[PDB]
């Protein structure tokens, strides 16, 4: 609960778990993505990043620990997918989540992402801004957005990008790393760049993504 | 012999990674429509083979997807340190249930039926088997037997210290003597189960890096929060 730099005690270090099933497959159900909630809150994990109202809804009925929430929509006008509607950032709130994400890029957008950012501040949630460079998180911090992300670095590769980690940190911004942390290691790195955090998804809830890594070394090799 | 020989297998299983889906036990993941929803994602995700734990998981499984299950029923026995496929009832059970290959305990140690006895008991079923190996010996034994598979599944949890890396010396070594290897046990990333081929295993099977979350996640934190506090 309650104030910023509190939220940065209680995560700092700490891995969030993104439980965000790959669409379509079987395991893209709420029961299972709130069965996933419980399962890591029990084995430690302190904060999650949830996708959809109604996840939302569902996993912090049953957790205690704080949700990032955001909802992803397919535009048929634009590249931005990660929360871009005012509507969305109010059914967030509603459904409970502490802090919540939006696409915070300078591209084509159907609501300035002034208004998105300002709409969270509104709830009384925390606002955290997905960026892709680090002039997007300069625009973030004067905006008085708390959190600050690297999620969208390379999705406008295949190493993360410690590099805008780095930037964000000395900064002095609430630094949250996300994207391509795929094994603990690549973690750690990331906080001691400066991170605070760091958000894992795919290496921990996608199934058919981790299959996949690992079919593609072990045919690679036999030959 | 449901429909294979040994050498059909060995060829659809080259190069593959075996999908161990045995969520923790008590965990909120361990569901049987959560076990069969993550089997039919796998499938669908390209993956060739599974170890399924349960006689009714076997069953259950085995009536969503297509691709063949290796068996097996663990029982953590208070007279025995024996834990994969202990009883004859088992291996009738897993057979009935839909399992291809079944895998047992192979270990020389104290245990409610003989090893020989188990060995014989899938044989007559027309499954195959796997030895669930801890020692060189143990697939030599398997050898005499007639049992189709060896693996390194018990290497390292038959002592007090279990250990963190893979052992790829029983796979080289497994694999050195002409048997028809499976890699097991501890192959926690893609290029640990890619060395395990180059160490001459027809496949490997991993469990804990694909379907036990809370595993993985502490192995996160674990690497942050030591970082975190430095
Ligand atoms: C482009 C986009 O939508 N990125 C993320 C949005 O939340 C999402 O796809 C991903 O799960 C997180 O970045 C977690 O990171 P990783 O561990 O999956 O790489
Ligand atoms: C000791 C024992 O009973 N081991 C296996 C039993 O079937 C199982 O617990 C283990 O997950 C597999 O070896 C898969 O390997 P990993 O990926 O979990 O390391």
């Amino acid at each position: 609960f309650l104030n910023i730099e509190e939220l940065k005690r209680f995560l700092n270090g700490q891995t969030v778990v993104s439980i965000q099933p790959v669409t379509g497959s079987p395991l893209d159900k709420t029961d299972f993505i709130v069965a996933m909630a419980i399962a890591v809150e029990q084995a430690g994990a302190k904060a999650l990043r949830i996708e959809g109202v109604s996840n939302v809804a569902a996993v912090s009925a049953a957790v205690t620990i704080p949700i990032i929430g955001i909802v992803k929509r397919d535009l048929p006008d634009s590249p931005v997918r990660i929360t871009p509607f005012v509507s969305d950032v109010d059914g967030l709130a509603n459904a409970g989540a502490t802090v919540i994400a939006f696409d915070a890029t300078n591209r084509t957008r159907p609501e300035s992402r002034e208004r998105i950012a300002q709409a969270i501040k509104n709830t009384g949630c925390f606002a955290m801004a997905d960026c892709s460079t680090f002039e997007d998180g300069l625009w973030a911090n004067s905006q008085g957005v708390e959190i600050v992300g690297s999620t969208l670095s390379g999705y406008v590769p295949t190493v993360p990008d410690f590099q805008l980690v780095k930037a964000f940190s000395e900064a002095g911004f609430f630094t949250m790393a996300e994207g391509r942390y795929n094994t603990p290691e690549l973690a750690a790195k990331a906080i001691e760049s400066g991170a605070v955090a760091v958000t894992v998804g795919s290496a921990l809830t996608r199934l058919e993504v981790v299959t996949q890594w690992f079919n593609n070394a072990t045919q690679a090799a036999g030959e």
